[PDB]
């Protein structure tokens, strides 16, 4: 059993695709359009031999994140696997920037780590089993002008993945981050539109661009790659990969 | 030196941050020290290092945990000593536990002092630093800012975080003649750890973390401080400077 | 495929050997069975990687006796401990001229042939040495930081042509409990197995955009 | 201050060196300048510094590219000042292109130099600072011994070994009032950047403050890592690049 936060779109529909594909039964979760919510739901479920039910908690709450995990426990029986990916973004210079945009991307790309995992762990320790995977970025290991509260967050959940692992040193848990660059999700569009925009170029000539200014593989990465790592650091052969990252991020954090 | 220059110090009635504003004040610095503790001894230290450096020195007693209080704080600087040209973000607070055992009030408090307080400051600040066209923004962070230790997920998440800040301070201010960095301390007998002192006495501690077994002190860093506050490190920025006795190289 | 696994012979090249064994790749064991218990064509080159000619040529050897080079797993290297003052100019020479420049002419032979066939997995297996240091172990701390480094640059010079260059770095491995108490937190060694797989992993299509990094797979050594 | 201390800084005949030996001259330390140039021009600069800073000042045109020079620079050192509190290893050399054009040659000279005279140096040291009960090693690294840049492999290598025993020389000697701590610099309009200017926007690429750091500024560094205000720093980088690796 498996529980992927903002698991309805990008790379959390990418890592809950790929698990399925694996045979874990997974518990999605995230907004958008509930037609085509259910529509996933039913598909990965029948596409793949596993139960898959969507809980769409606003992780926003701490308590409505621990409540994601009790009901997954109380409805799937047990967490093998918790994927804290949900996130989201806003740009802005530090003085410009909303306090309560400040406020909602702490509570939700770093708190709702803090809350799930902290739900999850009890039921991790006593079964002696546990992979918590938090979808940081290359943004919790370098930074970005105008993005403050994004590259406080994401280096938040890299350090908060550390004392994880530290906590469950052995138990046959373990705690990692993986960090991606560009992946060409609806949060990295409106960012690719923007710069189109801002020097009046086409949304290819900007989004080539915005890569090049980071990916130096000038490739961005693939969901379906993220759900590959993902896979992985669930596998046994990881069973020894604890407190640490892994960027998926073609070069950015290299140079 | 620093003549001329004004001074925020944040959490600076004791500890860390004291040793800091004292530092500094001793460079010519005015300052406006930040914290609680006893007010009669608040006012004494105020006016102790006024007399002693011959510098300006006031008060501000606001709440950090408030983000309209930091911003307050820094605006009051500049109405009253008439500008800002280093905010010294040292304030913090800590608690230990499971982060299953780690009560919710306990995080949102470690985030709010410990991180956004950082972003407020420091948003206060920049408008006027721009303007100045000079400018130092030193963190506070501590060797939990790189590297963790069980039991202190709140604090590692903001140090972190704070690391984290201070490189989006730096990219944002780059060639404006501000500097945004974060001193991260090891272990510094204060308060804030002899209180875990004594509760692992129930139950010299530096073997564990610092491989000096030295305990690094106030003044040492009241003295980088003063470095990133000087014009020879007029190109450090976005960075992180360890005061650990060795605590991050193993 | 075909993978150029150095050091091979034993220990952790062993284990890297035998896991890209199990996937169906070429192995070109190296160092000082496997062929039929997984139906591969396994080679021997003992070619004496601590001279640049013999790495320079181990890997030519074998995009003439396989035809071909997908992947290069440069894991041999040599410890030696002693204080710095007291440390041997004769070893840290050694230390340096495996662990270190032998990636680099490696890989300096790899390149060319991955650049024409358009896609290339450069594996090299430094240590949570290469991102952390010990006392007493200069010369191997020094060359795996190295290592960590090269390995970055080659990733760089081969961004977005379909080859990738990383750096596992294991932990206490096996080739007592006190010195993993110190180290590992987790205080369970790690395996040429779980490095077989991390190596698998890394050879993956799905760690296509995976370069220029490293992979720390140390029980929580770098953590804290 | 630095009186009564003695300073041993590598090719400090030119660019960063001599900044940082100028640096820690004028805090009052004797200073042991070494590297290669002009006879005339390199007494001028060692007569000038003593002069001007009422410090002793000796100049060593030892080749580090050798293990045993190297450290009989350290030695000599101590023979004629009489004792070595600091050691700067600060000489380097540069050469750029891909690992498969990259001359075996080019990639062990790099490799002498950059990062096997520091140990060499740092071995000799040792022993005196140990016994002093006080030392100072600052070795001048680069942004490259932190991330890395396409065509450098040898550079980068050496900087991130540099970086790399920088920590090793620190645990090796906690407690025993020597700290070992390594510069990482970003772009320093001297020769070693100007052969490649060649080969405001060079800046543009990798320091976003669009200014360079001064070897002024690199020897402020330096004399603050000497300081006793630095006690409890070792084994660590202190960055001085305009934001490089910030992102
Ligand atoms: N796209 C990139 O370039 C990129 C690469 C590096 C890391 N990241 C991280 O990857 C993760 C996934 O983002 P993405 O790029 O797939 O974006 P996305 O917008 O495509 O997906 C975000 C998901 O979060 C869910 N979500 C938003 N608010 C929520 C809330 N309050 N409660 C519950 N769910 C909520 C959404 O419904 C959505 O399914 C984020 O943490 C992001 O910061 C993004
Ligand atoms: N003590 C160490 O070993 C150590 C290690 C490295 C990093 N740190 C960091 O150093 C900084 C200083 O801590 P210290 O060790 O001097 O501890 P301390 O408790 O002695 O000092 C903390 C200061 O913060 C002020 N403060 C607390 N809450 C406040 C609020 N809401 N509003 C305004 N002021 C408030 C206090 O009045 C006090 O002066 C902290 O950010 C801490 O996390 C400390
Ligand atoms: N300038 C930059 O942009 C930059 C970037 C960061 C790091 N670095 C590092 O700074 C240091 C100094 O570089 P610089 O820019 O001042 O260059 P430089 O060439 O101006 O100075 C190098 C000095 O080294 C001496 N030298 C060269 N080979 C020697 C040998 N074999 N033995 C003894 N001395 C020798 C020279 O005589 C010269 O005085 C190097 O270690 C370099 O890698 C420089
Ligand atoms: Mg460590
Ligand atoms: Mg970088």
């Amino acid at each position: 059993v498996a529980v992927v936060t903002g698991s309805t779109s990008g790379i959390g529909l990418g890592i809950a695709t790929a698990l399925a594909a694996q045979g874990a039964d997974i518990v999605l979760n995230g907004f958008g359009d509930a037609a085509e919510i259910e529509k996933v739901r039913a598909g990965l479920a029948a596409q793949h031999g596993v139960k898959v039910l969507y809980d769409g908690a606003d992780l926003s709450k701490g308590e409505a994140v621990r409540g994601l995990v009790d009901n997954a426990v109380r409805q799937m029986g047990r967490i093998d696997i918790l994927v804290n990916n949900a996130g989201i973004q806003h740009t802005a210079l530090i003085e410009d920037f909303p306090t309560e945009k400040w406020d909602a991307i702490l509570a939700l790309n770093l708190s709702a780590v803090f809350h799930g995992t902290a739900a999850a762990l009890p039921h991790m320790k006593k079964q002696g089993f546990g992979r918590i995977i938090n979808i940081a970025s290359a943004h919790g290991l370098v930074a970005s002008a105008n993005k403050s509260a994004y590259v406080a967050a994401k280096h938040g959940v890299v350090g908060f993945t550390k004392v994880t692992a530290l906590e469950t040193a052995g138990q046959g848990i373990t705690a990692n981050a993986i960090c991606p660059g560009w992946v060409r999700s609806p949060l990295v569009e409106k960012q690719i539109s923007a710069l189109a925009e801002k020097n009046g170029v086409d949304q290819e000539t900007a989004a080539r661009e915005l890569l090049s200014e980071k990916q130096p593989s000038l490739q961005f990465v693939t969901p379906e790659q993220l759900g590959g790592t993902a896979v992985f650091l669930a596998s046994d052969a990881a069973a020894q990969i604890t407190g640490t990252t892994v960027s998926v991020d073609g070069g950015w954090t290299a140079r």
